């Protein structure tokens, strides 16, 4: 039996597809639904005592920590390879081999309801001024702006639009010693979300949940969400837009990271070879990767396949949002930092310090954290 960890997105078509891939070659496929934010924390703990899955699927962030941990398997040249795009194998390559297949790629945009919104603000300053204008208007019932605030994936669009950046891009590779997120460019990201914050567009109990529902339910005029959320409001009914973050000054543009999402095989698993049959021979076919985009919308992985739908408005909108972003780094490193920059925003909102002390109390505790090899894992 082949056993898959997923998101609540991937569910519905990956077990679809699991009763197909039990029909030609016999083997059950199982998928269980896992919250997104506990793949890899789950995974962590449950693979070294055999009871991981044998294929997850996420965000390819996560490659590095897993495999210098021995936790998922190299994938070996296939024939269907030659037709992935290089920034999304690349994006699950690690040390010269790939460790995943990859689905898709993302990245965070605004996505507004034109109930409330007539054309998208020019400018960070058309935006927050047009969120309190909806503010006032509707009397506090319809949110103008809304977002997961003191997440960093969020976050970053501001934080490395204005330069901020996590490692040193080297032609050694990323420098885990050069950490650029208290730099001057990190700083005046995180003023400007403070800002938001004070003008009171944005409260500090500002999350991801709330900003979803509240968007589905019609009482959000705009967000920063991804391509996995879009089928979920076109399902609600609402009459959605989609463009890149407005730029942060004229001619200066907000930084989104790029996310490439995947499939990656347990090492530990006794059904690797009946996984890399699944993966390799199966997932990856173009009518298949077709099947999974019409399930999850997000930016197809493979060429021919993101040639179908090139299209669409929101893949048009989407692609603009990454072309202007940054891939998330995915060496051991990035581990700790999510937690270091959550922590930081969460002061910053609160007013518990200053952004450039929070900031610098981040790139340390990151630091520390890579120091003392929180990044690895034994027996
Ligand atoms: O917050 C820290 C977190 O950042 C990154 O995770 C982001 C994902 O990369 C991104 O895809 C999105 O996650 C969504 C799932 O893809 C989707 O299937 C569904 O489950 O909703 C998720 C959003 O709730 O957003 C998260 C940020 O929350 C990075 O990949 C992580 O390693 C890191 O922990």
């Amino acid at each position: 039996k082949l056993t898959i960890w997923c998101s609540e997105k991937q569910v519905d078509i990956l077990q679809k597809l699991g009763e197909e891939f039990k029909a030609k070659y016999g083997i059950p496929v199982e998928v269980q639904y896992v919250d997104f934010g506990s793949i890899k924390s789950k995974f962590l703990t449950a693979a070294p005592q055999g009871q991981g899955a044998d294929i997850i699927v996420g965000a390819h962030d996560w490659v590095g920590e897993l495999a210098v941990n021995g936790l998922i398997e190299p994938i070996p040249n296939f024939s269907d390879l030659k037709n992935f795009y290089d920034t999304a194998l690349k994006a699950f390559s690690y040390g010269g081999k790939l460790y995943g297949v990859p689905y898709a790629m993302e990245a965070v945009a605004l996505i507004y309801n034109k109930d409330y919104v007539d054309s998208v603000p020019k400018t960070m300053d058309e935006l927050i001024e047009k969120a309190k204008q909806i503010d006032e208007e509707y009397g506090g019932e319809v949110r103008g702006f809304i977002y997961d605030v003191a997440n960093f994936y969020f976050s970053a669009p501001f934080i490395l639009g204005y330069g901020g950046y996590v490692f040193k891009e080297t032609p050694q590779g990323l420098d885990v010693t050069d950490i650029g997120l208290a730099n001057e460019g990190a700083v005046k990201g995180a003023k400007l979300i403070k800002r938001m914050i004070d003008e009171g567009v944005l409260t500090p109990g500002d999350n991801y949940g709330t900003m979803d529902s509240m968007f589905k339910e019609g009482l959000a005029a705009m967000i920063i969400n991804g391509l996995w959320a879009i089928k979920s409001y076109k399902d609600a009914g609402i009459n959605y837009g989609v463009a890149p973050i407005p730029e942060l000054e004229p001619g200066v543009p907000a930084k989104p990271f790029v996310g490439v999402q995947g499939f990656m095989i347990n090492a530990k698993s006794p059904n690797k070879v009946i996984a890399m049959e699944f993966l390799t021979n199966f997932i990856a076919r173009k009518e298949t990767m077709y099947k999974i985009y019409l399930a999850d919308p997000r930016l197809p992985a493979r060429k021919d396949v993101l040639e179908l739908v090139k299209d669409n408005p929101d893949v048009v909108a989407f692609t603009q949002s990454a072309s202007m972003g940054t891939p998330m780094p995915n060496v051991p490193e990035m581990a700790p930092v999510w937690s270091a920059m959550g922590d930081a925003l969460s002061i910053i909102i609160n007013g518990q310090a200053s952004v450039e002390d929070a900031l610098k109390e981040a790139v340390e505790k990151i630091k520390a954290q890579i120091e003392k090899g929180s990044h690895h894992h034994h027996h």
